[PDB]
């Protein structure tokens, strides 16, 4: 009746870049001033997001719409990355893909013009007080029924021969499902790899067995790894408070961090009826799942090795603050039974953890402190809960 886990503070893994979501004031309503604070502030009742994703509009007359939310996110400590869905229409042409006509791609003779479009966006945002952390070549080049397709080889040509001219960190390829065929050619080409800064991926339908990426472990030194878009487990209307469904969000984040070694996890729309912030501006159950990571695992913390699945239905991750070697552990219990775990943290001088617990009936509730016996922290997880220990 007593499971065990070990957190090894000397086995450092990836440095955390942060957590957040998407704003898109052209497709939906912009975040309001108060919602910006709820998203990117880290007070009580705020999500503590540290990454904002925006879109690069094909029409430069829409670019000003991004500025207010991006400025406020940066002021509150976030970084901003931008992704394009289509080039300007004068750079696009059509082709027939798997027998479906009228599909879009970037004209091969416009790759330089496209570099200039992306640089123009970067310069416009810079002039408006938004120094982009990164810009992407293409959102979901491999699921572009409704936008612009790129084959692995088109992406490679761009990364190899053009991306070095972009005045920003370059993100690629943002496959819809982290399909490795989209990114392998970049990693295997020294020049394309040199021009890459961030390997970006989405997680739609990505299973745990597909989260590791051996080639990236081998070839990705100096490159960041970001999961730049998902919603899970669905986008059902008015689903954001569904319980225990919302536990799937925490589990997907656990998996990104521990199974994928991801440094960033970015939702789709921040404010939506299936998102982390509801249309009334309050945090949803799905949002509290994100918050268990985002409020506590701050940028610059480093994930460390920790028993990831100490007993059935229990999932554990741990990240260290290198300033003082303190630890943040996020523990999910999907069981209908409470679980007691002896968590060994050998070599720590820390002797007390505070904890915050979300269940179907409470949100980030501060509960009784855990007092260690030596280097062991005995914790009890309520059924169907997430706990962050700090
Ligand atoms: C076997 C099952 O009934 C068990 N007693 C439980 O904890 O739910």
């Amino acid at each position: 009746h007593m499971a065990s886990a070990t957190i090894n503070l000397s086995a450092e893994k990836q440095v955390i870049r942060g957590f957040g979501g998407m704003n898109h004031p052209v497709w939906i309503s912009d975040l309001t001033p108060q919602q910006r604070d709820t998203a990117f502030g880290n007070g009580e009742g705020q999500l503590g997001f540290t990454i904002l994703r925006i879109h690069v509009d094909e029409n430069r007359n829409n670019w000003s719409k991004e500025v207010a939310t991006a400025r406020r996110a940066i002021e509150l400590g976030a970084i901003v990355s931008a992704s394009p869905w289509n080039p300007p229409s004068n750079m696009v042409e059509t082709f027939t893909r798997n027998g479906v006509p009228n599909q879009k791609r970037l004209r091969y003779d416009k790759y330089g013009d496209y570099v200039q479009h992306l640089n123009d966006f970067v310069a416009y945002m810079k002039s408006n007080g938004v120094d982009l952390y990164a810009i992407s070549v293409q959102n979901e080049p491999d699921y572009a029924h409704e936008w612009t397709w790129w084959t692995p080889q088109e992406m490679l040509r761009f990364m190899r021969d053009y991306a070095g001219q972009i005045n920003c960190r370059v993100m690629a390829p943002e496959s819809f499902q982290y399909l490795k065929n989209m990114s392998d050619p970049i990693l295997n080409d020294p020049q394309a790899l040199a021009n890459l800064d961030i390997l970006g991926a989405h997680f739609y339908g990505t299973t745990v067995n597909n989260m590791p990426y051996p080639l990236f472990e081998q070839k990705g030194a100096g490159k960041e790894l970001w999961m730049t878009e998902v919603y899970v487990p669905n986008s059902d209307s008015n689903s954001a408070d569904r319980w225990p469904e919302a536990l799937e969000v925490a589990h997907n984040m656990h998996n990104a961090l521990v199974e994928g070694n991801f440094q960033a996890y970015v939702w789709w729309y921040i404010r939506r009826s299936y998102g982390p912030m509801k249309e009334d501006g309050t945090i949803s159950k799905r949002g509290y799942m994100m918050a268990h990571y985002s409020k506590f695992v701050r940028p610059g913390y480093v994930r460390v090795d920790a028993t990831k699945n100490p007993t059935y239905n229990v999932y554990l991750s741990a990240c260290k603050n290198k300033k003082d070697n303190s630890v943040v552990a996020v523990v999910i219990n999907k069981s209908t039974e409470a679980k007691t775990i002896n968590i060994s943290v050998p070599g720590t001088s820390i002797r007390k953890w505070e904890r915050y617990v979300t269940t179907g009936s409470k949100n980030l509730r501060k509960e009784s402190d855990i007092n260690a016996s030596g280097t062991t922290f005995q914790v009890t997880l309520e059924p169907q809960s997430v706990t962050t220990f700090v």
